[PDB]
């Protein structure tokens, strides 16, 4: 059975720049605006917006997941431990135990990502891929929003000013490159701020700073993921995600605290 | 609750490296093998595997979704017409009525390829990612599979050698390059196979010719999506992806009636 | 024990140039120039210079192996049917039989290309790399020899005339490209020569085409390897190589024919 | 006579798999782990696997060599002073006296490496090509093996995560640029180690301080070769390699010192 | 001696531009215009500027020579037969005599293209570098001119409007790339011109070739040096120049007799 | 007249071949290595053969001149003031007088690099193009010569080892660059040497600064043109050059006395 469907140019372009400006007009305030959608980013935006908090996740490539995809030197699968485990569970990915080593699971490295993303839009986030965060809103001793640009007007080397997205707290997930602290930090020499960059690979000790280096290393401004063992000078821990996932949902507890929701 | 975490570097390679050898072993012999992880590839893998069968999605990239994630010139939403809107719920995909054209459905770009995807999965099919199909398998009058390449190896021009993959059926849901098709009739000019692309842009014509297109162009090779358009010369249709999920789903519903007949 | 060691840079300099020097004026004027160091073109290198020929077998890139070295897709193995394992078990590769598959050997792909290369240089072949054959040199009805230039001199684009290596057979070994033949076919229409490429992959039916494909395409040139198949559209075989070392060293068994008769 | 081959796809490339899977569970715990194979790389390699060790040799390019195809400015020979050439000789390379120097032998620049290679992989020393070494693998106060990433995938810029292989000494044989050490003390600058780079050229004093130069420099971390001079500031030497297997041989006995084997 | 020299900014710059604009407003309008700036093209400006005639050379890249820089596939040298060897020693190029070839000479190949260039320029003949002729000036039934464009402008991709130089005669003087004569037949397929390229190498028929080849292949348009085989199908000859060098004067004969009759 | 011309491939290429290694063979050991063919360069290369010394001229590029071939902003043309312009009239320079300034003269700034060139060859100089000087030999507190690379091996990023030049003295005429003296002071931090860079133009200033700055910055290593400047942080001038060739002459002078010759 073959249906006769109906199709035009004119109103499919109308309802896509109706939908996107109404969007638009929205996203410019949020509560939270989290830059990087990778396992963290996709956390702490799953467990924020779950508590009916207005987020926004900024991700600079046109597809989100982030170092996700690829699992371990192209081999597609990676590793969470016990209790992260349940945090891909309540995502619906598929785990299997490792047969050598209790506690930990393995699951495919292409499921991961799409059902992270899937999660956090179904817990009410909203996930904007291509839109790169260039700086940072500031006040008087505080953090206040983003400024963001196209990713294909960056990568075209265009001189075009960017927009503006207003937030209560900004979340630098982008990953050991802690690119959101860096700008902050190298632009602004009077606060002091200081992002060694990671160590060496020490799986035991890089998973278990994670938490501890998910904190505020500004006012307004979080990091979580490899973003906090970058800005603390952590250790690597390689193809394992246990602690990216605890670390976002740890991110997300401690701005719900802040903002007593 | 602080968290003491189990982490390692042997063990992850080692889970890591056996799940992926695992899944190899196993990947090289299929039922169908579907070329591009688009919007219709995604929908012809999940209908395919929902009936019990063995199928692999192979996609370029390190994400699959294809021209999905950006909507249309940016703006991140996507319109999918009656009945093809049906298919976006069935993978828990929030569609919204377009305003004053009655049949219209608008949906999040970044939502759309991140569920199917999901859905995929669910339905049992594989989906590998930077992997691409650089030619295909031949026998005796027909297509018996397609051979595969890293795509970093190809994106770095490294002379390697491919491997392959075994399959009753291929499916080229490449877009409107329809590389596989390109590449077979390229390659083997005794077949008498031209792909002359697709025609300029007329949503009328072009959404209503994809069905029609959706066929079996050489045996073991179907094609279906804007491939098949690309394929037969039929007219473009822009953001609007009806026809390309419908266009998916016939192309599993053609295959199953020729392995169960 | 503590070591004095002798060295300079002048005796050093002077001694490679005088080498090289004495080398040049040697191989301008061989009986076999083989263009393509891959697994081919290093075998009928090996039984020509066996035999007292002159040979010079000539490389692109810097180091010699062609498609060998990346295995199948990345993994470093690669796969030697009877009875072409021989061919490497004289070069002193170490063989493994392939569990399930009788007549099948596998080889790690990284010991091959070092073999194989070993191999001919201690049969008396002169293996040059970084040495790019751009064209032909003709006479009434023949080939006679190669017009080289540097690798880096053409990769780095400068416009510098080439030199020249006269010869009574040259062998074009240089894969699937058939870069000799081509520009013979491309520079020379009167000639008729056409390369239509290779066709899909058949591994059945392309290793059993080679032996058949390696011959004279016009007086003075030889064609072997898979520039064979491409030369005379045969199919594909993937990571086997039996065929490409039978076809190689056929190529030096029908030339050191026609050089004894 | 033409055979008749037995050839596939299905066959070929399951058993590569298996092979390479096999060989990737076996090289993830090694004894030692060098990085770099080029001359001192590959003669470290053949003289600790001569004494039964466990060793795999991690060369980033395709093929392994290093420096030595290219000889001196593109002419293709290399020298080597006594009694450095008794390690040339036990790898089967040809060396000629070099007539006004006493000392001094000559050898084809594309022979040696490709017979070093073959005397490492026979002397029981694995050598995979294409990894690239990205990082270190640390303890409380020593390197305890290497972070592996696929060179393609570091080529084409793709963001994925690396695996490891575990060993109890790591050998930086990379070269001048000593990227193993640098890289250890650029990402852990608590650690206190410096890389100030090789001095000019002085052959006589660059070539007699290489063997003070190969070292511990930090523990579980050995430099040789060039890149002993680059961490510890000595001069070049320019296309004599006497002092590089000299290098490598000494960095093999004081490891098998330490390992007591 | 101390120097106490005059310098400033003002007065060098306006020197420099009045004497480029009285240098432009007289070379818009010359007798002969001469595209290439390699031998043959060198040597048809000295002796038609030799003769009174009002010529100019231009030249693509920022210096003049072409081809001869470079020697033989670096070598620095080039060979000249006689009687060619006498245009060489007129331009005060050391030759010597080579051993074993009676009527062969060799020169260094950057001593020729620097006095072939001082030798046209004394004779009277203007050069121009950094000037890329990207089109020709028509009339009924003839050429009339070149239209030229900034060097810099075209590799930078700029789109720029060129300016044009009127003249009896051009000659094209590109080399092998014909790049005029190819121009004026693409952009002019009216006109039946084909261009069919250089065939192989045959130093003995392609330099014997050369001059019958030098003529004009359509009114107002000549051609000589390698042009003039890309552009009729002759032989190459490899890095010996006596045909270049009799090319350029017999085409400078050639035009003389068409303006003195 | 049509001339039957002599021509072949193998005594073409046996004839450069025999050339080039004689050249290389002297060329490795000179009293003066200058390097940079620019004016400064070229103009010290001919004031030190004509006295009788080995000189030996090392130009990056496919050609010499330097920044002399592009005059002022493309403008063909350069100034020169008095006395310095007696140096151009010597190498057969054509000057004109600048109108407005008494003592400025402009010359063609295509003939300059040319005739400086050929006086510099005529005066018994060699001049090496194609040849990167990429560090330096040394001795006990002083510089003994040049390690050389060829320009296609450094720009294709090829790793090869370099050749080297054994000079009594260098002189670094790289221009505002100077390149040698800051690879010099870069690789060697224990000598102390800073290499500042050029200030801002002010020609009246930076015209009569050069001369003083012409001197030996290390024992053996000479500093001249442009260089010179850049090694003391003098102003820039502009394309006047009275004080390169100045500059050029005065190195020459300087050396000759140190070498009583
Ligand atoms: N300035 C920016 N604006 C927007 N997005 C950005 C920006 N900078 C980075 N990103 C994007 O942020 C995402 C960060 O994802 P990423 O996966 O890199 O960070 P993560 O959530 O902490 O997880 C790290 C692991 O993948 C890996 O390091 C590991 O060791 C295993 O545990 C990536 O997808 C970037 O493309
Ligand atoms: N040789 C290959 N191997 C593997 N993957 C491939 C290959 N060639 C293409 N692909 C991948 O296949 C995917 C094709 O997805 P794509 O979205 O392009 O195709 P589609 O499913 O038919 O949908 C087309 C619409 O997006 C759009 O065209 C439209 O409606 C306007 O008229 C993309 O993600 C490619 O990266
Ligand atoms: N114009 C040239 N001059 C010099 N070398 C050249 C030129 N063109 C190519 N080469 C060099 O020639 C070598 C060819 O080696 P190559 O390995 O490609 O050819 P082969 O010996 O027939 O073996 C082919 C198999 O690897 C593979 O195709 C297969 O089995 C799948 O069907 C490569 O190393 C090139 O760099
Ligand atoms: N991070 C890395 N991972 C893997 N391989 C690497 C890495 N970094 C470098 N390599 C690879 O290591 C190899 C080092 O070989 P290389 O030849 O550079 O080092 P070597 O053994 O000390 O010999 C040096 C001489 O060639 C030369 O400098 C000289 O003066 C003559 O004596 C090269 O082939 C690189 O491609
Ligand atoms: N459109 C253009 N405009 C200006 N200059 C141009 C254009 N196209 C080419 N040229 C310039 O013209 C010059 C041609 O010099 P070229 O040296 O290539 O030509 P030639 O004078 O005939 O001598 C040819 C020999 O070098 C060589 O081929 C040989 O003997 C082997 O068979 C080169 O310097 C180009 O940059
Ligand atoms: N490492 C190197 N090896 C070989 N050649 C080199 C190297 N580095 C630079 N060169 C080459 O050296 C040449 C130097 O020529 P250059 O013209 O730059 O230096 P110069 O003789 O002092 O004259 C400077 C003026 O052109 C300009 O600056 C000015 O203000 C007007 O007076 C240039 O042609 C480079 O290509
Ligand atoms: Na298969
Ligand atoms: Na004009
Ligand atoms: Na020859
Ligand atoms: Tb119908
Ligand atoms: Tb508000
Ligand atoms: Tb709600
Ligand atoms: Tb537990
Ligand atoms: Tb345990
Ligand atoms: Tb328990
Ligand atoms: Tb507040
Ligand atoms: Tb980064
Ligand atoms: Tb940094
Ligand atoms: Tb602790
Ligand atoms: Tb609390
Ligand atoms: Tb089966
Ligand atoms: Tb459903
Ligand atoms: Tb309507
Ligand atoms: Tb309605
Ligand atoms: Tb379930
Ligand atoms: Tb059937
Ligand atoms: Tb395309
Ligand atoms: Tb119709
Ligand atoms: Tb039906
Ligand atoms: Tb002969
Ligand atoms: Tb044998
Ligand atoms: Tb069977
Ligand atoms: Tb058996
Ligand atoms: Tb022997
Ligand atoms: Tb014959
Ligand atoms: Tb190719
Ligand atoms: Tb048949
Ligand atoms: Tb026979
Ligand atoms: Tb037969
Ligand atoms: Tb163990
Ligand atoms: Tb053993
Ligand atoms: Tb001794
Ligand atoms: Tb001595
Ligand atoms: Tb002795
Ligand atoms: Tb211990
Ligand atoms: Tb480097
Ligand atoms: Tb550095
Ligand atoms: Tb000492
Ligand atoms: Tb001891
Ligand atoms: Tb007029
Ligand atoms: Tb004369
Ligand atoms: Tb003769
Ligand atoms: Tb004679
Ligand atoms: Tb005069
Ligand atoms: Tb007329
Ligand atoms: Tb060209
Ligand atoms: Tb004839
Ligand atoms: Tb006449
Ligand atoms: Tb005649
Ligand atoms: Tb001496
Ligand atoms: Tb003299
Ligand atoms: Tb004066
Ligand atoms: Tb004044
Ligand atoms: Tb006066
Ligand atoms: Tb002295
Ligand atoms: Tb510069
Ligand atoms: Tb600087
Ligand atoms: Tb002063
Ligand atoms: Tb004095």
């Amino acid at each position: 059975m073959d249906y006769k469907l109906k199709a035009d140019e004119y109103n499919v372009t109308k309802a896509i720049l109706s939908s996107a400006f109404k969007m638009w007009m929205d996203v410019i305030e949020v509560d939270v605006a989290i830059v990087g959608g990778g396992p963290s980013g996709l956390t702490a935006g799953k467990y924020l917006a779950k508590e009916g908090l207005k987020v926004v996740i900024l991700e600079r490539h046109l597809s989100f997941g982030g170092g996700t995809w690829g699992g371990g030197m192209g081999f597609p699968y990676i590793v969470v431990e016990e209790p992260a485990d349940e945090i891909l569970r309540d995502a619906g990915i598929k785990l299997e135990k490792v047969e050598d080593v209790e506690g930990y699971y393995i699951a495919d490295s292409v499921e991961v990502p799409a059902k992270l993303g899937a999660s956090a839009i179904d817990a009410g986030a909203k996930i904007l891929t291509s839109v790169a965060v260039e700086d940072l809103i500031l006040r008087e001793d505080k953090v206040a929003g983003v400024v963001v640009q196209g990713y294909a007007i960056e990568k075209a080397g265009l001189h075009v000013d960017p927009i503006t997205i207003n937030a209560k707290y900004v979340i630098d997930a982008t990953g050991h490159d802690a690119s959101v602290t860096t700008t902050l930090a190298r632009k602004n020499k009077d606060l002091g701020i200081e992002v060694p960059g990671e160590k060496s690979m020490w799986a035991d000790k890089g998973e278990n700073s994670l938490l501890r280096n998910t904190r505020e290393v500004y006012p307004g401004l979080f990091v979580c993921g490899m973003a906090a063992n970058a800005v603390h000078a952590g250790y690597r821990m390689g193809a394992i995600f246990g602690g990216m996932y605890l670390s976002g949902k740890k991110c997300a507890e401690m701005i719900l605290e802040k903002l007593n929701k």
